[PDB]
């Protein structure tokens, strides 16, 4: 079981890293779509107010 | 498991790409509809105001 753990923290350090992948990725992906949506209300606004 | 993570680890970045698709093109979509809606409303309202 000693053996069965230094590969253990290995399998463990890799999926540090692809967790990684899933969050900062999600949360880029919907906080980029909100910026790009209020920034076409953002120019359109400037237009409909003119 | 470790090999079989190395690889998951490139399957989740891309659907990280794939996911920024999905959502900054429907967010784009909504909205330049709703902009261009209000340009014609925009412009029509000067003439019917004229």
């Amino acid at each position: 079981q000693s053996e069965a753990e230094k590969a253990r923290k290995e399998l463990l350090e890799l999926e540090a890293l692809s967790m990684a992948v899933e969050s900062t990725g999600t949360a880029k992906a919907e906080a980029e779509s909100r910026a790009e949506a209020a920034r076409i209300e953002g120019e359109g606004s400037v237009l409909q107010a003119k």
